[PDB]
């Protein structure tokens, strides 16, 4: 049952993206074209590849970060947590997806909390149990509204440093399989979510940090199905994930988007309906 899903939400790219400053685009310029195509491409193959159902939410030009859906709600079975993403100009971004979630009739649960913060790119959720990554997005507040949400699972909390998010470094790649970063953080970040859980997880450690952020589904016509970087953005992790004979892998280009932070997890919220 891991891995399942049935839907998906994404949102489409505003061109205010595109418009921002060198030092929040790490120097780098995004040419917004190439954004939309990669995007377009992105949610193909969830869509017609791998047949889920797509929602497609309009873009905000006043959100700019309005295509990052995943940081706005966590879903689990039946039940979705509203976030209250640790940016104050992105907090708009809810209004919709809660919308699009109730529409799918899901039970929905708002972050209202003044006090809390928390970001869904800084969830890991293994299946089993929740990780929150404590950063500059998410707070010991946020995680704590998360694990009311969704008690009967067990979560954790896990500082973030020299990272924006928990998953800028790692993502489920397999039913009990934990792509990693070789960084010395990254290394210790899963170290320590080891030693909070009771279950042995298996991990598989990839050179480049981000390379580790991969998208890990299980199709009913197609078994462990697993979107990852392309070997031209990441030669040196690409290969990695050859080691997965089980696994249908897919190389999903998002240069652009990575240069506003926004990693391959961070562009959907998938859905088991
Ligand atoms: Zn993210």
């Amino acid at each position: 049952t891991f891995g399942r899903a049935t839907h998906v939400v994404v949102r489409a790219l505003p061109e205010s993206l595109a418009q921002q400053a060198l030092r929040r685009t790490k120097g780098d310029e995004v040419d917004f074209a190439r954004a939309e195509r990669q995007h377009q491409l992105y949610v193909g193959v969830l869509g017609s590849k791998l047949g889920l159902q797509v929602v497609q939410l309009p873009a905000d030009e006043s959100l700019p970060d309005c295509v990052f859906v995943e940081d706005v709600a966590v879903v689990c079975e039946e039940t979705a947590l509203i976030t209250r993403p640790g940016a104050p100009s992105r907090r708009k971004e809810a209004d919709m997806m809660k919308e699009a979630l109730e529409k799918l009739q899901l039970n929905i649960v708002e972050m209202k909390d003044e006090n809390a913060t928390l970001d869904g790119g800084d969830v890991l959720f293994t299946g089993r149990e929740f990780f929150v990554g404590l950063s500059k997005r998410t707070n010991q507040r946020g995680a704590e509204i998360l694990a009311d949400t969704f008690k009967d699972y067990a979560v954790s909390t896990v500082p973030v440093v020299d990272a924006l998010h928990l998953k800028s470094f790692c993502s489920m790649a397999g039913p009990n399989l934990i792509a990693i970063g070789s960084s010395e953080s990254a290394q210790k970040a899963l170290k320590i979510m080891q030693q909070m859980s009771d279950h042995r997880y298996d991990k598989l450690t990839v050179p480049d940090d981000t390379a580790a952020n991969c998208i890990y589904l299980n199709i009913p016509s197609k078994g462990h199905v697993l979107l990852h970087r392309t070997p031209e953005e990441y030669p040196e992790s690409a290969k990695v994930y050859e080691k997965l004979k089980d696994h249908m892998l897919i190389p999903v280009s998002n240069s652009e988007l990575e240069k506003v932070d926004g990693l391959l997890t961070c562009s959907s919220v998938l859905i088991n309906k």
